[PDB]
């Protein structure tokens, strides 16, 4: 579950629709946004 | 660790912060790729 | 040294991490060399 | 030698080979520490 | 800058690391010229 | 000048020629800076 998006302006990434299936995530959450050091990517948790 | 709460934008958008972004070194416009990591229960923005 | 304790995933895949990848540079696609290496009992991996 | 020709995966993975595995035996679940090693200019892989 | 910290290797080999290809993409194989810039007592790669 | 093409080697390294280390007296384990000058398009590596 893979998808290309395009960073919008004031870096805001959507999170596609076919990820959100496994990540649900609605306006107004809370989501804890890391740097992961040993893959070199960002992390977004609930 | 450098990790940031952010709140869920309308139309299900996630801000890459600032402190994420001296490591994580998107700009406006780019293409990213966003995953859903199963073995980790969370989304991978790389 | 540069290297980290990394869990296997499926199909016997080893993620190489991040800063072993800024010294050893790869990407998708990319053909390497695996080896064991007998005498030091690791697996190699040459580009 | 055990040596194979593998093209690197997704995200930065290396599958380790049904030939290498005769020798090195690991699983998906399984902790290894992945190295770089400066002498060699290679990645190694041990148990 | 664009610039990093490279350990020179066995050989007398220098990598180009990834920072550094985003502006200079090279590829294995590729053709370069290696000059000694005596004034500037540095070396320069150029395509 | 001094002056010499070679060839791009895996993992992107690039020797450093004889002829040029006759004056850039580098060694396997020597740190250097490798840094993109776009000013003139080269890639520059510094003691």
């Amino acid at each position: 579950v893979e998808e290309i998006v395009k960073v919008s302006r004031n870096y805001q990434v959507t999170i596609p629709a076919k990820v959100r299936q496994k990540f649900q995530i609605k306006e107004g959450d809370l989501v804890k946004v890391t740097f992961d050091e040993s893959e070199g990517v960002v992390k977004i948790q609930l």
